[PDB]
């Protein structure tokens, strides 16, 4: 599924991801257009093998099994294809795992690149949340 950015707003809301660890809305929108342009279906293969699922683009190297990234951890314990659903669920409950580990969203390569220190309130602006 190809999210509108105000339907992604409103589902990571309903989920519980508005302030998760002090994170607000924003981020999370943010984060998943530079990530996956808010398609649940996007892939993409690493250097290392392990590969990134799904609109927040979770890792195989430690966060879901794909069968194919050796020597690899699934902390979410999930097949990484439940990640690439029209139901966000799947992604938002490994999301706030993620998030909790220590590093906050800097775990989002794009999140720190693209969204951290940006206005990110205008990725819900016009939004009815
Ligand atoms: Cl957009
Ligand atoms: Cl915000
Ligand atoms: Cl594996
Ligand atoms: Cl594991
Ligand atoms: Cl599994
Ligand atoms: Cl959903
Ligand atoms: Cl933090
Ligand atoms: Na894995």
């Amino acid at each position: 599924k190809v999210f509108g950015r105000c339907e992604l707003a409103a589902a990571m809301k309903r989920h519980g991801l508005d302030n998760y660890r002090g994170y607000s809305l924003g981020n999370w929108v943010c984060a998943a257009k530079f990530e996956s342009n808010f398609n649940t279906q996007a892939t993409n293969r690493n250097t290392d093998g392990s590969t990134d699922y799904g609109i927040l683009q979770i890792n195989s190297r430690w966060w879901c099994n794909d069968g194919r990234t050796p020597g690899s951890r699934n902390l979410c314990n999930i097949p990484c294809s439940a990640l690439l659903s029209s139901d966000i669920t799947a992604s938002v409950n490994c999301a706030k795992k993620i998030v909790s580990d220590g590093n906050g969203m800097n775990a989002w390569v794009a999140w720190r690149n693209r969204c951290k220190g940006t206005d990110v309130q205008a990725w819900i602006r016009g939004c009815r949340l």
